[PDB]
């Protein structure tokens, strides 16, 4: 049965059905999912099913990515949200930014563990 570090990697990185995804969306989750002490710079939720999810570990929707990476074959509704502002520290404002494509994360033992999060921070 699925180990701490993937079930780590869905709160972090997974939220099945978001209603607006505003700054007030990010603002509120990322407090609800405590990575708010310190603020996390910038953090990215995936929408969908779990099992779309999964399955970029396998051939069926995933490529091998880079170095020890994997990409999905099939697009995602995701919502990225950033830091706003020049303080680690409580309270965190973010602003939200939603998108949909495939995303880059790290399988272990054919689960997700690892969310590549620099394909979202746009420089």
């Amino acid at each position: 049965q699925d180990n701490s570090r993937y079930t780590h990697f869905l709160t972090q990185h997974y939220d099945a059905k978001p209603q607006g995804r505003d700054d007030r969306y990010c603002e509120s989750i990322m407090r609800r999912r405590g990575l708010t002490s310190p603020c996390k710079d910038i953090n990215t939720f995936i929408h969908g099913n779990k099992r779309s999810i999964k399955a970029i570990c396998e051939n069926k929707n995933g490529n091998p990515h880079r170095e020890n990476l994997r990409i999905s074959k099939s697009s995602f509704q995701v919502t990225t949200c950033k830091l706003h502002g020049g303080s680690p520290w409580p309270p965190c404002q973010y602003r939200a930014t939603a998108g949909f494509r495939n995303v880059v994360v790290a399988c272990e033992n054919g689960l997700p563990v690892h969310l590549d999060g620099s394909i979202f921070r746009r420089p």
